[PDB]
């Protein structure tokens, strides 16, 4: 009588830690930092 | 019926900037701070 899932096994809880991991990469640029924004009405801009 | 001339892009309406950006190099020269200025009033200065 051990710990396979016949033997009494069901008897453990389950445990689930529900928080996600991320395992993507990403990236880090700092263009819009020193770049120039400017908003747009319509499709193109000109000057 | 989408951003095509011909389909209904003629409505957008075309949008400028005014102010107009310099493309050139230039060049900051640094003597006018050091050298003597004299104020002329003929043709020739003599000393």
């Amino acid at each position: 009588m051990g710990l396979t899932k016949a033997d009494g096994g069901y008897l453990v809880p389950f445990q689930l830690d529900p928080t996600v991991i991320i395992t993507s990469n990403g990236s880090l640029n700092d263009i819009r930092r020193f770049a120039r924004q400017v908003v747009a009405t319509g499709d193109v801009w000109h000057g």
